[PDB]
This record gives C-alpha cells, sequence and structure tokens, in this order.
C-alpha cells in the first residue's frame, strides 16, 4: 500500500507516540493542596499521542513568544491555546490554491498541510522548538472537531477543521481590530483509549499534566509574557519555583542551589541557561527537568555536561554515584540542536559545544559538592 499523511498519522506511533494508553515512565502532573503547588507522579497508563496534541499547541505558542499572554484551557474535554502577537497572515497561498481548485489561505496551509510552516528552512541558530511543519496537523488529525481563529488587526479568520482532517470547512473572514491566534479542539478520546466523556480520574490526570506543562512554560518564556491555565496565571516563573514545586512533598524547606550557565561566543552567548538544584538523601536517583527551546526534553548532552562537572568536583572533595541525590531543573535555549523525532524527546549535539563554550559557575558547584559529600560521609 501507498498511504497518505492523514491516514498514516492515525495509525502510526512514529509521529506523536503510541496511539493508546501505555506506561509513561516519569509521568507527572501538578496538584494543589491549600496554597501549595506540588508536582506528583501519575502512576496510571496514558496515551502519549494525546499529550502530544496539547504539547504541539503549547510549543507553537512559546515559539511565537510582542506576545503578552499564552492562555491554555481544558474543560469538558475541550482544549484550547491562545496567544497574542501577530496572527497567522490572512492571505491567499498561491501554491496551494493553484494546485487545489479553490482559494486556500495561509492559516489553512499551516493547520492542514503536512510538512508546511515557517521553519522548513530554519537557521541553525534559531531557538524555536518548531522545525518540521507537522505538529499542528497532528493536533488536527486527532481532533473530532477543531476551530482555528486568527486575527491580524484588520481581519479575523475562523475555520472549522473536523473529523480528523477529513472535513475542512471554508473559512469565514470578517473585519476585526483584534490580533491573536487560537486553536480550540476536542480530541478523539475514545479512539485513544479514554472514556467518552473522560472519567473523573482521566480528567484529573490530564488537567494536572497540562497545568504542569503550563508551569514549565512560565519559567521558559520572556518576562513580558504571562501564562494562564483555565484563566488563572501560572506564576512558577523561575527555575527556583520549579525546583520547589517538584521537591515540596519529598524535601520541604529545601536549600536551592542556583546558577546561570553562560557562554562566551555568539550565538551561545545570547542564550544563558538557568539552573536550580536540590540535594537530598531522600532522592533515590538522579532526576532532571529540562525545558530547552520550550520543549520538555528528557534526554540530552546538556544534562551530561552538568553531571560530569558535579562528579569531577565530588570525587576530588570526597577524596580530600555522585549524582543520585540530585534533582535539577535546567531552562533555556540552545542554538544548533537537532531533535531525534517529531516528539522531541531527545536533543542531539556534540558534547564539545558545552566544553568549548559554556562555563558552570564554580560557586554553584562548590556549594552543591559540599552537601553531596556530607551525604556520602553520613553513609
Ligand atoms: N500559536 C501560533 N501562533 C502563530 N503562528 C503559529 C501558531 N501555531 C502555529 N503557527 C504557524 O503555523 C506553522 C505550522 O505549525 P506546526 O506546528 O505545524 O509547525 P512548526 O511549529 O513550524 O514545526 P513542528 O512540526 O516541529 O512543530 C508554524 O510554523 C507557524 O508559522
Amino acid at each position: 500500500e501507498i498511504s497518505d499523511f492523514k491516514e498514516h498519522a492515525k495509525k502510526k506511533s512514529m509521529w506523536a507516540g503510541a496511539l493508546n494508553k501505555v506506561t509513561i515512565s516519569g509521568l507527572m502532573g501538578v496538584f494543589t493542596e491549600d496554597e501549595d503547588l506540588m508536582a506528583l507522579p501519575i502512576h496510571r497508563d496514558h496515551c502519549p499521542a494525546l499529550l502530544k496534541i496539547f504539547d504541539e499547541l503549547i510549543v507553537n505558542a512559546t515559539d511565537h513568544e510582542k506576545v503578552t499572554y499564552i492562555k491554555i484551557s481544558f474543560d469538558k474535554g475541550v482544549f484550547s491555546c491562545e496567544n497574542d502577537g501577530p496572527g497567522i497572515p490572512i492571505v491567499k497561498h498561491e501554491q496551494a490554491s493553484l494546485i487545489a481548485k479553490r482559494d486556500v489561505y495561509v492559516p489553512e496551509v499551516a493547520s492542514c498541510y503536512f510538512l508546511a510552516g515557517t521553519n522548513i528552512n530554519k537557521a541553525k541558530d534559531c531557538i524555536k522548538g518548531g522545525t518540521n511543519g507537522v505538529g499542528l496537523k497532528l493536533a488536527m488529525v486527532h481532533s473530532q472537531w477543531a476551530i482555528l481563529t486568527t486575527a491580524d488587526g484588520s481581519q479575523k479568520y475562523v475555520q472549522h477543521i473536523n473529523q480528523r482532517l477529513d472535513n475542512i470547512e471554508p473559512p469565514t473572514i470578517t473585519p476585526s481590530r483584534e490580533m491573536f491566534t487560537r486553536i480550540e479542539l476536542m480530541p478523539v478520546y475514545q479512539e485513544l483509549g479514554y472514556a467518552q466523556p473522560l472519567s473523573e480520574t482521566e480528567q484529573a490526570d490530564l488537567s494536572a499534566w497540562i497545568y504542569l506543562r503550563a508551569c514549565q512554560c512560565a519559567a521558559y518564556v520572556g518576562k513580558g509574557t504571562t501564562i494562564y491555565y483555565n484563566d488563572k496565571p501560572c506564576s512558577t516563573s523561575s527555575v527556583m519555583a520549579l525546583a520547589k514545586m517538584y521537591t515540596l512533598v519529598t524535601a520541604p524547606n529545601s536549600t536551592i542551589y542556583t546558577a546561570t550557565i553562560k557562554a562566551d561566543a555568539k550565538p551561545y552567548s545570547l542564550h544563558p541557561l538557568q539552573v536550580a538544584a536540590v540535594v537530598s538523601p531522600k532522592f533515590k536517583k538522579f532526576e532532571h527537568v529540562s525545558i530547552i527551546n520550550g520543549v520538555n526534553c528528557v534526554k540530552g548532552e546538556h544534562v551530561t555536561f552538568l553531571k560530569k562537572a558535579i562528579n569531577e568536583m565530588v570525587v576530588k572533595k570526597f577524596q580530600q554515584d555522585s549524582c543520585s541525590n540530585i534533582f535539577v531543573v535546567i531552562v533555556g535555549s540552545i542554538p544548533g540542536i537537532e531533535w531525534t523525532g517529531q516528539r522531541k524527546d531527545e536533543l542531539s549535539i556534540a558534547e564539545n559545544v558545552f566544553k568549548t563554550h559554556y562555563s558552570i559557575p564554580s560557586s554553584f558547584l562548590t556549594s552543591m559538592t559540599r552537601s553531596i559529600v556530607d551525604i556520602l560521609l553520613q553513609s
């Protein structure tokens, strides 16, 4: 058989991950207990592709980020993401219109054409997460119904995109003074293994997962942008706040080691990396949370660079594993990375980029090493 994009994306895990519920190691959400935000594990199977619907929209918003807000909503199964800043241009796309037999505007190409977007010829120093021109189409292909709304300050464009991209309805274009981009959709929950409608536990888990993703965004975006989840601001705007949120239950009142890792030469020098770490004997193994180019990256040589520097100092000080008692948060942009798949689970880079260009403050390493060695000595 020869498949098309749409049918292939509905059947193949390569685009967004598994298309039913599986065990997702390290799956976390944020939950509220009287004034406090705590990240907690979600020890139930979930559908990776469903979580990717949400992630693709969220990263598109952080990529655009002037942008003063990103508003994420999740209620009655309906997910939406809206950001301000310039809208998607409301102009006819001449290629797509010529090939098709009708008018096709840019927002339809952006949302309905695979391998299409503004990052196809991305520069190596561009720090947007988006690269493939795929992610928004994956959101549409996994939607029972979806609505794209965008406005450019002179016109507003509304288009319904239904039935997993089978039913693209003609857009409605009106004069408007607004300026934003909004995607609203209902995922195909039943096809992805969920109840219709979501069960109480499915709803609670998904809401917690989205809220945590929003909190991660709050630490990544520029200081002019506010992140909202269900109309309430997400105020975990620093790596320190993230580190607290991830360690509040296990190690309350924790000391937070902080550093800004900076590079000497452009383009690396344009992109300092923010780090916060917590050291506790209660931690069973090394864990990191990395938000790189807006993407929650689970594997990359940036982590290894930090671990080796810590290990270097711990071995020396102990003489006078070294990382199993560490939880670390790393947030920032890295130019020149390559992702290993559309999911962007792992970034790829030469380890020597960090060795040549980046400096980890010695005061941060020294402070961490002292606490690490004390734990080792007390054992
Ligand atoms: N929220 C948004 N605001 C503004 N433009 C957007 C937004 N979402 C998508 N776009 C535009 O639509 C294009 C297509 O988005 P899509 O997610 O499919 O591709 P991408 O982000 O370029 O790459 P990737 O497949 O890696 O996510 C983007 O390149 C961007 O130009």
